[PDB]
This record gives C-alpha cells, sequence and structure tokens, in this order.
C-alpha cells in the first residue's frame, strides 16, 4: 500500500514522501504518468508502469510485508500479487534514491495538467 | 477527475492544492479517511464520505464540466454521477476555502499512519 511505499522512500531518500514525492514531476503521485521530467520522475514512471503487471491486489490499499535488512528493502510474502506489488515499490523508492542528485524542487508541484501525454509502457 | 478538484480547490482557495491539500491531515490525500485533524481535514472527510455514493464514474480519473461563473464553481452535464461528483468537489473547495483560517502547516503532510481510524460516513 502507499504506507509501504511510503516508508520504503523514507528508508532510502530519508526525505518525507508525500512532501518530496508525493507530487512530483508528471509521474509521482496520483493519477497516471506522463512523459517524465527528469530521472526522478522516471522512476515514478517505471513505477507506475511496474503496476500494471498487478492482478487482484491494489497497489494503493493492500498492505503488505517487507523488512529492513542490512539497510535494504526486503519484500516477504509470497502472495504473487503483493510481492510484485513489494517489488515494484523497493524498486521506486531505491530509484528515487538514486537520483536524489537531480532532484528538482520546482517539479515538487508541477502542474501535472500539462504533462505530455506517456508513452505506453 | 483530481484535475477538476485541484483547480476548484485552485479557484476557491487560491493555493497550490497539491502542496496545500495533497497530504494535508488524516483525510486530505491519499488513501481513505481518518479522525480529522481539524476543520480544514473535516473538509476533506466530508469531501471522502460524498465520494462514497458515486456510483459509475471514478472520482479520480473521470473528467467532468463545470464552470466558474460569478466566482462560483458551477457543475455543467447532467451525468446523474459527474454531477454528483462535481458537487463533492464544489463542496470540498468551498468548504477548504472556508476554513482557511485554520489551516496548520504542520498538518500538510501529517503522518497518516498515525491517524485514528475514521468513524463511518
Ligand atoms: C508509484 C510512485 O512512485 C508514486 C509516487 C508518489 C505517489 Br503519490 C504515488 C505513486
Ligand atoms: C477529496 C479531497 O478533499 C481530497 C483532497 C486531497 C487529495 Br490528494 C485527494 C482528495
Amino acid at each position: 500500500s502507499l504506507f509501504e511505499l511510503g516508508k520504503m522512500i523514507l528508508q532510502e531518500t530519508g526525505k518525507n514522501p508525500a512532501k518530496s514525492y508525493g507530487a512530483y514531476g508528471c509521474n509521482c503521485g496520483v493519477l497516471g504518468r506522463g512523459k517524465p521530467k527528469d530521472a526522478t520522475d522516471r522512476c515514478c514512471y517505471v513505477h507506475k508502469c511496474c503496476y500494471k503487471k498487478l492482478t487482484g491486489c491494489d497497489p494503493k490499499k493492500d498492505r503488505y510485508s517487507y523488512s529492513w535488512k542490512d539497510k535494504t528493502i526486503v519484500c516477504g510474502e509470497n502472495n504473487p500479487c503483493l510481492k510484485e506489488l513489494c517489488e515494484c515499490d523497493k524498486a521506486v523508492a531505491i530509484c528515487l534514491r538514486e537520483n536524489l542528485g537531480t532532484y528538482n524542487k520546482k517539479y515538487r508541484y508541477h502542474l501535472k495538467p500539462f504533462c505530455k501525454k506517456a508513452d505506453p509502457c
């Protein structure tokens, strides 16, 4: 769920997830995708594409188990959808961390209506 | 959709919707409801309760027509769900404006996991 995702983002990036990523660029936050503004945004694009594989679980609402081991996100439960979900979330958290170097506050509450239409995943 | 909702919030409050309300308190923003932190939050609680009446339209994704007339949000189309949706959104925008006086930045990215469970609507 968004709870695990936010926690993962906090764990990897050390940033308040909602503040830093709740509305960033064309892909981080609500609704769907848009042409990415930058690498951080592209993380979120990839992450929304990743969500497309999920069957039977709701990426926003459904909790799943993961733990922090050796300062790594370690997805737990074998429930195929929840595990895929967990891995999507882990990946975006890692990706956002990796791209902190180009994080741009100007995209924080980027006007999503002006985003260019996303390519198919 | 969130586009119309955000626009309404901007029109009424003059605030960047994502920044001011995208994650505020226990009810403004993602997921569901929680015991409101304050009046602004309660607007959002009421607004998520309002969404519960919607059948056949997606409150996040579905566009609808409204206009700004006499500095009032005026919901257009007769499609029953979309009109209800529009009115829910109009109401929360008005409500958020009305409660700007107690808007508290401390709730902006309130830790939603610690929210108390919402009462039934
Ligand atoms: C999936 C992803 O990276 C994302 C980021 C922010 C919000 Br909000 C929702 C989803
Ligand atoms: C419904 C409502 O007031 C609300 C506010 C912020 C976000 Br984000 C979603 C919905």
